[PDB]
RNA sequence: UUUUUU
RNA sequence: UUUUUU
RNA sequence: UUUUUU
RNA sequence: UUUUUU
RNA sequence: UUUUUU
RNA sequence: UUUUU
RNA sequence: UUUUUU
């Protein structure tokens, strides 16, 4: 029953939340990932203290910076 | 009782995910892997006994995990 | 007297897990793995000489371990 | 869609390499590798939205990367 | 004399283990492995030139080691 | 222009090694390896745009590299 | 003039080990290995420019080295 | 339709296992692995067109397989 | 020009599979993997210019393969 | 039912071990490993259909196996 | 000089591929890999000094190769 | 009772090594390794029930082994 | 002196390459690798004591090698 | 006494190398490696009990080895 | 990409 | 589970 | 593709 | 290329 | 080289 | 041992 | 699938 890469695979093309280790989190459409847990987000927004401080049409995030990922 | 025995048996049960970052997550274990990445459902980010956040389902990268305790 | 010999023979006995962070755990070792992850039963988190929390059972990622001592 | 499909397609294109340590780099991606090391030509270090330095060509260890955004 | 030749010849000898953090353990080396995890007997934690603790036996995870010096 | 292509073409040329800590070394690239460890001759440790130290030859462990750039 | 060539080359010669945490080690190189672990003889630890400690022999874990320099 | 895609789709179906030796087995594929080992049910060993034997269940070492055909 | 380039650019095309045993199969290449296992559709086992057998779909373990030739 | 599921479920049951060399062994599977090496108790070497030898306990190198059959 | 140096320098040149079994292939080398798999264009299967077959292009699996000689 | 368990328990005991070749050895097991290489003392080569040779101590290459049987 | 030590030292010297197939090659060793593949210049395919063939340069897949002797 | 322990102990000594091809070499062991490749000086090829050839020094691919016995 | 499908 | 024992 | 150049 | 020197 | 000694 | 253990 | 693209 239901593992890391299953939820993530199934979350393809759906909106997710990427909480990083640093302190901030990104939000956007999950369009891809890899075994390292690297993820590609479309129409992403960099959220900080609850405020969208930056946006990117597409962004590739190194999975080692990832604290968690949640589907929205 | 090895780490993966305890974890695997905790499936569908409530567990505590103590992160090294300071805070912890509490929720229902529904999945995991060799890296100790874990999946919780009906999870709550807790900070000082304070539920400061909730998630329907959340995947936690195992290298952030400090420890895991089954409720 | 190798790391895994000592740890292994400590099965079902009381150990002292020192984390690199700051605190430590005290409890009966009931499991472990080649990554040095360890499972403790009747564990008590310790901060500055005082128990601050108790876990019936807890899996600690060996990655946060400084040392382990058979008490 | 996949991490590298994106990076690969960004060759000879402008990108933003967001560093873990705080700042970021902007330049034309002219190279990379499976470790995510990236090569930029005509790049600038960007601290607080401002250019603090320029490099005609610079190699960045993927070790220090947080993200890479095409364009 | 390679790293592990020196360590291997220190079995049952007194050694100094200088940790990364800021302190070190002094004691009799009775074991070790490839990761540089070491096992000391009749050991003592030394914080700023002072024994702040004592362990009859302790397995230190090699990852926390800065240096080992045969005394 | 893969990372190692640029680094290879840099043999016996001057390069700037930007470290993670906060400083940089400037010298002639006369060697390197798969880990991105590099060797520099007639090198200068530079702190704040200032030559704070010098070394006829130095080996910089790749793990401390933020980026290397050909001047 | 690759990293290990220079290091190998320095066997039995005087070197300076720059650790990432600020201090350095001066001594005669007498051994090493692939992880960059180094063995020094007649070594002294240096901080803010002064000798703070001496070791007849010392094995440094390499994972802590920034650079090594012959002489 | 990679090799394992076809084999995966043949689960619970009838296949022909052509062995390097010269004979073959015929049966219902009920399992397999990455080495190409295969498990057949109600299998009949065939030699020059003759059923020479029957096995309600048999595990064949893929090392002995030349080809598998979905019938 | 590389072995796998040719194979990959042969998908959905007719190929000639020469086995080491002595014979050969002809058919349309509908799949393969890095072990050089291959999948043919509408295949014909050939013994001295004669169609001795026919398989609508067959998977061959690359280990039995001597060479593969397009058209 | 994967190759190893079937084998594992046969522990302490009678099985047939068909070797590549033509003959076979019949016995009660009392063990095995991932290489497909298996152990049998009260085994019988068979050839042409007759017991030509008996062994109390025999370990067969998995590399010699053609197929294994339960019952 | 080294196997691949020689094999790499022969690209687009005529080579003789001597197979373990009873024969050889002659043709222009257009591609190869690390398994020593070779790709020949305008190839002729040679046997007992005579040409028995011609292939516009053929991929030879390295483990069937005995030796490769640059014409 | 896994393969390497039976072999380990036969140390300093009499065993029978059936070679895949054609003949077999008989002697006292004094050592082995992961490859199933084995070392025998007072070994006797046996062919067709006849001792054709004797060895004080012989080292046998594992991949030549068909089986091993404790006397 | 070790396998590769001897081989390395025979560079540019005449050697005998005894193949497993039976025949042997004689030539000047100009190169080799860890798989034990070797390159001979001015080579002679020797059979039953007769030079039945010659090659200016030839790469021999070490997989067919039985031995190599320095002349 | 593990396989390689016996082999190592035999250095600079007379041993017998029983090849799987049938014949056997004899000579002084002056080297070897983890593949079981061995080197003999002043070696003799023994075919059916009689010396058929001599070698000042020969390197034998451990792949053809059946066993080795210290004279 | 996780579904045994490398 | 480290005890060669995967 | 081997040339340290993954 | 073996020489710890990847 | 195998000896815990990469 | 295979059962994500 | 090989095309750096895991
Ligand atoms: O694209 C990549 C490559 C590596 N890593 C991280 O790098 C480390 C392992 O290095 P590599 O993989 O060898 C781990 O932290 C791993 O998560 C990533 O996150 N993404
Ligand atoms: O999905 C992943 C991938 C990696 N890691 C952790 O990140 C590091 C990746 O290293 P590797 O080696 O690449 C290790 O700490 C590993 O346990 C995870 O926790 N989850
Ligand atoms: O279950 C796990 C996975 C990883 N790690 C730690 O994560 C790092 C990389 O993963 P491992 O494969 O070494 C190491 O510090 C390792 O000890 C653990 O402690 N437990
Ligand atoms: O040139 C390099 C070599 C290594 N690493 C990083 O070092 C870690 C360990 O990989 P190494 O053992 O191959 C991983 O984070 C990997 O991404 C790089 O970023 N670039
Ligand atoms: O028992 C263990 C296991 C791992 N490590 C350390 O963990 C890292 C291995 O993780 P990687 O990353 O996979 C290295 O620093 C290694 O020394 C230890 O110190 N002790
Ligand atoms: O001489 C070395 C050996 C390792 N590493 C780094 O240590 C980690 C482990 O790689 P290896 O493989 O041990 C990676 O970050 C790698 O880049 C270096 O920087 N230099
Ligand atoms: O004796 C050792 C063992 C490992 N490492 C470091 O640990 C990491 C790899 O862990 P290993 O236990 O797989 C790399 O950074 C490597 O440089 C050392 O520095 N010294
Ligand atoms: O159950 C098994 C185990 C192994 N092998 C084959 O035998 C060899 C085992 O090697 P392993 O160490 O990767 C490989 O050829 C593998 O394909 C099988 O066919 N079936
Ligand atoms: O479908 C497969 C699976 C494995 N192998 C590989 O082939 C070798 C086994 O060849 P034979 O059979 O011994 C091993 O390297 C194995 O991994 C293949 O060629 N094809
Ligand atoms: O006890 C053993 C050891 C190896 N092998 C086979 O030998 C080859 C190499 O495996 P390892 O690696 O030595 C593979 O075919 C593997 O399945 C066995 O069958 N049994
Ligand atoms: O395209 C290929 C793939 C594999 N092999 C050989 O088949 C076996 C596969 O083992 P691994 O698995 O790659 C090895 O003998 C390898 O050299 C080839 O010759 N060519
Ligand atoms: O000392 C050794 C080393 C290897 N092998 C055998 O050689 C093969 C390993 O192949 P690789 O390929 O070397 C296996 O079948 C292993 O069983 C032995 O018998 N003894
Ligand atoms: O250039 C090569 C490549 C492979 N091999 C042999 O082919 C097999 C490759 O197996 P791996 O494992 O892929 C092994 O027998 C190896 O010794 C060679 O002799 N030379
Ligand atoms: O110099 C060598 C190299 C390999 N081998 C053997 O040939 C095979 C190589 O396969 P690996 O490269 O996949 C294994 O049996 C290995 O033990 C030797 O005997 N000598
Ligand atoms: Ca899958
Ligand atoms: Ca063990
Ligand atoms: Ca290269
Ligand atoms: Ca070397
Ligand atoms: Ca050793
Ligand atoms: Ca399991
Ligand atoms: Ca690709």
């Amino acid at each position: 029953a239901e593992r890391p890469l299953d939820v993530i695979h199934r979350s393809l093309d759906k909106d997710v939340l990427v909480i990083l280790k640093k302190g901030f989190e990104f939000r956007g459409r999950l369009i891809g990932y890899d075994i390292h847990l690297n993820v590609v987000l479309a129409d992403a927004e960099m959220i900080q203290d609850g405020e969208v401080v930056k946006r990117y049409g597409k962004i590739v995030i190194r999975g080692d910076n990832v604290l968690a990922i949640s589907p929205t």
